[PDB]
């Protein structure tokens, strides 16, 4: 289960702009589903959307991506969040967001939530990002943490990605408390080095691993972009897996690289692959994604798994 | 009787917290030169600073302080009409620091445009060690920049060793491509290169940990030192050494300024005194830690570490 939020995405180049959908948790869920045939549990997305046409378009696209919509609550009064991407003459990307009252924020506020909680309590594996925690209000955040703990009690494994966007959080300290809270309830953590250092300050890799493990995390994955990835295993293995080198000519606009790595590593890792091999799979997926336009690149250009 | 010369520019520094403002001087090359002279015995090594200043009072204050810092000013030319560059530092409520610069017509920019430049070139051509940063190249006009590159090659030909730090501030350069080509030109003449990973990646784009070394070694640099801030430093030459930085609790971090400059200075002071690359990296880490645990770009002489 991927807990999180998708948004309506508007891409404007010059005077021509187009409509679509995008979100970090959705990028991970779609990319995971793309390379995954089947496994112990295949339920993917736990967002909330509106009853409007745009939500239905998103849901149909997600079903075409082999994503179940069973747990997506629909609010008549609420409407989905919307963001815009702008590209300057140089090609730089600027992002604007309108998600303060998005439907996904109230997914734990729904009347049916308790039912889904119990259902989600028995789920095999759940994935969430720092954005997912951020959008939730503090009371809703406590509810989500309790559900995560119950999922641990029923044998479930929690996956957390530390996508850190300061805007969503009231303060740095609030982010620190919430991150510690979820990592306390977390079993596997995907940590991007830039986000980690931005949140806690620059530190050696060892103090980072110590801080996260003291909370109780079993497996720690550190993403370093173009630099070698760092995996600390469930057993205790410590390995450094290089990313595939890419010439500057082929580097193109890609806002989904890290999410794609989270999905690709996880797709191989949950399919019996080794940690080194899963990191390799994620690196190839990320490189292919960074060579093509768009957050969700076409299925044709995807790496054959 | 070893002579080492640091080419660059110093600036008038104003530190403002609220309505309270103070005056001083600061620069990357000057910070490195000051720390070098501090950690270098006078007889063993002679640190000199190569810049241009005005005839003004602020220039005199800088010169008096530098003489008090045991740095010879023999090659510091003085321009009557020109004035030193000036920058201002602002302190946020949270402690974030913001920098504003006024150095477009600074005196130091024209140090190679003076009639004496050619003469000085000859004098510097025979120097034992020469140190410059990317900022030093940036301020210089292209003709003077070419002159400096030629001087670096002359110093190498007469047995001198050139040291280059990649301090990258894009504003001084007209374009990214100009920066890349000038950096390559100087890197051809470089013997020891200090590369900050953030500056390197900003200038050239994100690249694998190895590809930076591939580019630099293909240029012809013998010893490559890569600084990664709180992360382990990396020294190249096929020998590969990884020397960790000293760990610091968050409370002790008070000012991250001049950290890299101090690291370059401490590494060079240990390195040129018969020390090994690993030992020099440890020394640079210690000096940089002391610098970041105290406020200000140039920390007081009292708090310096015992050598």
């Amino acid at each position: 289960a991927v807990i999180g939020e998708c948004m309506i995405e508007l891409s404007q180049q010059g005077a021509q702009l187009t409509r679509g959908f995008g979100g970090d948790t959705l990028n991970t869920a779609v990319y995971l589903a793309r390379q995954m045939p089947e496994q112990a549990l295949r339920v993917h997305y736990v967002t909330a959307l509106g009853t409007d046409s745009f939500s239905g378009d998103m849901l149909q696209a997600w079903r075409q991506e082999k994503i179940e919509t069973g747990l997506i609550q629909q609010f008549d009064n609420k409407l989905p969040g919307l963001y815009l991407i702008e590209t300057d003459a140089a090609g730089e990307r600027t992002f604007y967001y309108w998600r303060n009252d998005a439907a996904a924020r109230y997914w734990l506020a729904g009347p049916q939530a308790d039912a889904l909680c119990e259902r989600l309590a028995q789920f095999d594996y759940l994935y969430l990002s720092g954005i997912s925690l951020a959008i939730l209000a503090p009371a809703d955040r406590m509810k989500l943490l309790a559900l995560l703990r119950r999922c641990r009690a029923n044998g479930g494994k929690v996956i957390f990605d530390n996508n850190y966007r300061p805007r969503l959080w009231q303060s740095r300290e609030e982010t620190q408390q919430a991150y510690r809270e979820v990592l306390a309830c977390t079993d596997i953590a995907f940590l991007t080095l830039d986000d980690e250092e931005l949140l806690w300050g620059a530190q050696p890799i060892e103090q980072v691993v110590a801080r996260t493990q003291a909370l109780g995390v079993g497996e720690i994955v550190i993403k370093r972009g173009a630099h070698a990835c760092l995996v600390f295993s469930m057993a205790g293995e410590k390995l450094e897996v290089p990313a595939i080198a890419l010439p500057p000519e082929r580097i193109v606009d890609t806002t989904a690289a890290g999410d794609s790595f989270s999905a690709g590593y996880l797709a191989a890792r949950l399919n019996g692959g080794s940690a080194q091999w899963a990191a390799q799979r994620g690196h190839l997926l990320a490189a292919t994604v960074i060579q093509h336009r768009g957050a969700i690149i076409p299925a044709a250009m995807m790496p054959e798994a």
